[PDB]
């Protein structure tokens, strides 16, 4: 999790701004440079390996003294960052434009798995060059479109039907910058189409989701997809997702939360979202989330018993 | 799986029978003899490594054309072989009962884990000599007495309460006869002690069962123990049941099925070894098996919710 | 052993259907779909890795729940679905017959060894690809010709004649679906050339048959080659090509039977093929195979002691 | 195959001559060794490492320049030494005898393979002293008695009976003094009992050897056991056992020569050792060797049918 | 050492004999072949892997039971075959020819060093096309050409000087057909030029070879170079030389045999080869190569002891 | 090379000074110590691991900033130690001595051979306490007598005579303080008894100098064994020597030298020895070394040509 000002830094060349990839050298060399308190946010010339990061974003690098960064002298590094200015490029950044864009925060995991998409002959991405700038735009944040399975981050697949792709994933894999929590286990599903979806369906991903995933919570951060999480993360997902509420609230950047479909999500969650959508305190929309609520209609009462039985015969 | 006769012989010395382990290369000299089809029942003498097991038991040893009987060119056989000699010669057998007791099937497997028990200097079967021949003798099916937690085969500990323990038997782990299905996943509870158990620690078990293991069903073969098996299972694990119960009523042996509280067990179990006790068919049995059998009282309504609502805070 | 339909689909481009192999992550996902009982003859749309096959065939496919099917994700899996798409791709096959093509169950063993050979640059068939292409359709099915040595599946050549070519087949060494049992051993004797073979030349095969491969079977399946196995196992191919038999007459296909040399298969064979060939039953057949046939004249009586005495001088 | 003066060496102490075994580094020291023509068959003092074996005896032990001795530096060098030194410690050996008895030429591999059966728990030459003296005298030439199954160099059984036992010679898996050819394949056949054997029983072994041996010839080198070997070796074997025979007539040593069972010996090595047994040349006897010979009454019939059909049943 | 035809097979294309390497699964199938008494000495047609070398030169290629061949199915195999019908292709030889040039034993040994110069980018020969064939072609025999230092066979170049060039022969180190004696060790001294040799050049010659090499004999076989032996050999070398010479006499084939310098050649061996050049028999020149001999003009009295005095300065 | 007192320390019990070892870690401590330049003579207090050797000795040890002395943490620094300890304890060494004792020189590699040999069950020393006494005895210099065969430091023997006995010493393989230079190549010939040699015995020793060893020199340092060192080596061995000659003299220790025998010593070396021996210069002694001296009376003059033409036969 970084800036976009992490992976490149813009050049000006034939009256555009054309975004260019930093040598791991140079980052190497930034680290151990001595620098003005006031040219902290400036990019930084290591002059045997070109243009580096700006200083402030020395946390953002693994070193001996640092776990919390990415792994910058992989190859992954050099991949991520080819993809971020690909799409960069594309955009025709204007001059006023270039610093908010490379400020912009956007998840490494997500583009890892991007570029493990893209690199993979089998994948659709591999292919189709505008699919894959349209999935990247999502994760660079330049795009108003919503993340489908057409242009999900990837993983692996372990459940599909109509409506719904269900992955893994496998950011304990990863190799610029895996979760290193052991423990770790999530998965998302993402929706296949928009058009709206049969009561079959929905009652075909929530039988699998109550089978082989009866200790995950379901919830979303409030974009087209599902998020699969253990039941002890809950509680720090409602923090995460309060905190960019409140963010954008204060901030005025697009604040649109889609709560999905009621009968999918975990019941707390969704009076959770709900209580934060309608401008309620943290504390208040908290509450919900370990009350121990009354069971609503079900919706789908004989679901766990019919796949048991199934499994039976 | 096998007879009692594969692992000794027995020899009368001092007026009394004691059995005596094979040398495994005794077995394999008898694995290559060409013998009478009126000596197949009688150990074999191989001249060089000592007696040998009767050549009918030929398919109970893995060969290469042979992979469904047991490794008895381990270190693992010779250990079994000497816990079942321990176990018979205490017992002082008399010249009529050595036939009926050596041609006793047993689990293996049972005997095994016993032995992984007795060696191990933190387990109570290393210190307590009349403890390990209990349990032993429980295996061995001489002895009345039930299997508690106390006499249990053994495995990994992955839930303990006042009343209970459960053990994930690991059999792919073995050596001498493994599970060779890799999918292999089976659990057993059993009691710490027979005095009544409360409402409050059977909730606790059923709480464990319903989150950590909530895709297996809650059986037991009559014994005084339950069995944690992949509702896959099932249907096989009745087929063997049944076919026990059967054969004890044929041939007039001890044929006692203790239910277990039903409160624990699966509903469908729960009917169906009712019914067999009852004396129904086979079919009848498995029918009831197979139902969608309407809800009982749960009888613990809100005890899947408990956890999950604790997991979160 | 399975359908052509495991390996590619059929697509109509330039109004002909050329058919195109399946990705491996496409089948993948197959695996983990939830579909209708009423689309699961349907080829199956995995989004992210194309196409995939009918999920009628998911045991075709071997996963943690199956070591019947074969490995897929091997890169064999595509040399092979390559091979089937190159010989059906040459056929120019009508919209009626596609289902029909694709149907064909046919040895996925003989196609590997088909790939290993047009693999290899000391191997004709890496040359010509026209006798790749016949030796190809021979293995689908949709060829008339018999197979032969230039059209041979392939093996270690283990003898050879101006009449014959004997191969080991080493199907214990393949990637994509292997024999399991480690005890498998099988040759094969395909013929040079049609035209006929000289007593001499019979003799020296026969020779060969009686000293190297003495504890074997010289049987065939009627096709225009000998199948050396061993005596252990002439009960189950028994069984299987009257099965074939029986199949062929009730459906209508194709129902030539080469019986072969009289003098080179093995005596109750000749007699099991010719009373299945009259249209006797299985038993009448059958019990012909178990007969102790009263020995018929050698046809050649001093070939076991003059290779010994050869071997001697 | 060397001489016992190859691993020990006579000392008279208490009136009496106790053989002890030779240190390596004496051996390797003598081998270095400057020595007067005169004094090549005296021991060697090597000063720092005790007595070696006499200088003639050089070509015995593997060198850079030798490799068709022993490896005398192996542990199982020490072991045969000792085996050899026991075996002589209990016979008393008068002084004009030493030289005689240490001078007899023995099988290295049949010392080493006794080795092998008394260090083995299981094997009886472990707990029976007396039987290991009687195996070992035996190999060393110092007992009038016969080989037989409980005497037996040893080897893997590949088949035993109630007359008989077969065992596969590892001479390739030996540590002292191997066969280099990796084709070696050689059995023994040991008889468990001297009184008459039946019909049946030799029946039983003629069957084994004509279905799992028929490219070996059944011969024997006149002792009390017949040897397995390929027909290609028959010739060398007649060259050896000739030689020995010649020998023995030359110089007096017993020359008793058991043909053993007609119906189980090769034809051919029966009439040679026949004709060598009545005085012949050795032209003579190894030209019937080579004979086409008539076939003799079988004498068993239809026994490799009855095999053949057994395997298929 | 073996025969041309061994390697490659004559082709008759654009009326031209084209030489062509064998494949090594055509030999490999050969080797399996049953093959007409007559047709031992035609080329064999392997069918599946094209054509074969003649049957009867079986045993120059390792097999099970033959280690006294080539490795035919190494690369070097290839590598060599290829050098040879390179070398072949450029004689444009004709129909009566093609068999006596096949039939040319040579060292196999020399063709794979010349190999190992060929594809080493620092050897004269990857360059110098011309410069390989001549190598070659003396290899061969189909040259008239005197092998010298730039034509030299390789090796590591131990010595070199104005006049000579010594190499060590790592035959040991071969793919395709090594040394099998480990003992082996073995130089060659090749003349840069043809033009007269100072006293000086000749005397640094004989110092290296007195000092480093005084455990080895200088000897020829008649062409234009020097052969480092042990003193070992040299009755086995003077047998080969000898045979040679007795059979090029017979045959009418060619016997120059150059006795090189007297002053660097050992005293016995120039003793032998003149009386061998002669006319006299193998026993009269053998004789001379055991004499004691008298010490002859040495012709350097002090060389040995300048270098001495040399290396302690 | 190093003193007594990097070992060992003196402790006065029981009114008798026993030497200790030294434990390495103390040594470790020591290292690592700041000590007054008026205590580096004196023994060290680790205080948590006993007693360490004075700081004066700090080069004696190899640390990171030191590869001249020895490996005093390895195994063999204590069974060093410990040979020495139990040598010293032996001698009841007096209150005045202790100190020129400990400050003796010696041989850590012979110490280490004798190590070697004393612990191999093989050797003599292993047995004999009393022989291994005085070998140590004379490696300590705390002894009159000679060092023989008996008493040699060892090595592998290469060579043995009825007189003497030829090492190669493996220093190169040593533990404790091995030669670095990997060029090192020294052999020895201890003398078997002082009793007077043959003519012939000594030709045997020369004949296998002057062909195994011609690029050796022969040699002493004045004791009763010869040193056979490369002719590259001598100077510097000269040098030594004579140092020592030169040290002894001044000091007024036993300064005696055998030059042994001048047929079997090189002639310039007992020239120089001869030179010192008589009291002249280093210069003057040094100059006959490298004087081209006048070939003497060989005194063997057909030794070298014998050994050839025995090797040739």
């Amino acid at each position: 999790m970084a800036e976009l000002a992490c992976f490149c830094y813009p050049h000006l060349e034939n009256d555009s701004y054309k975004f260019i990839p930093f040598n791991n050298l140079a980052i190497k060399a930034m680290l151990t440079a001595k620098v003005d308190k006031k040219d902290m946010d400036k990019f930084y010339d290591s002059i045997i390996y070109g243009i580096a990061p700006p200083p402030q974003f020395k946390k953002r690098y693994n070193t001996n003294d640092n776990s919390r960064g990415m792994n910058f002298e992989t190859i992954m590094f050099t991949k991520v960052a080819m993809l971020i200015c690909e799409a960069l490029n594309s955009l025709k950044v204007t001059q006023a434009n270039v610093s908010n864009v490379l400020s912009r925060v956007v998840s490494i995991r997500h583009l890892e798995n991007l570029v493990i998409r893209k690199e993979n002959p089998q994948d659709i991405l591999f292919h189709s060059k505008d699919l894959l700038l349209k999935s990247t735009l999502i994760a660079i944040g330049q795009s108003k479109e919503i993340e489908t399975t057409i242009t999900a981050e990837g993983g692996e697949i372990v459940f599909q039907n109509a409506a719904f792709t269900m992955w893994k994933l496998t950011y304990l894999e990863h190799q610029l910058m895996p979760i290193l929590d052991q423990n770790f286990i999530e998965y998302k599903v993402t929706l296949n189409e928009d058009k709206p979806i049969s009561d079959v369906h929905v009652k075909e991903l929530v039988a699998e989701l109550r089978w082989q995933y009866n200790k995950f919570a379901v919830i979303t951060h409030g974009k087209g997809h599902y998020r699969i999480v253990k039941y002890s993360s809950v509680a720090n997902h409602a923090d995460r997702v309060y905190a960019t509420f409140k963010s954008n609230v204060k901030t005025g950047v697009n604040n649109d939360f889609n709560l999905l479909d009621q009968r999918i999500i975990w019941q707390n969650w969704y009076a959770f979202t709900s209580s934060m959508k309608q401008g309620n305190t943290l504390d208040v929309c908290k509450r919900l989330l370990f009350q121990k609520m009354k069971p609503e209609k079900n919706p789908f009462k004989g679901l766990s018993t019919d796949r048991k039985m199934d499994e039976v015969s």
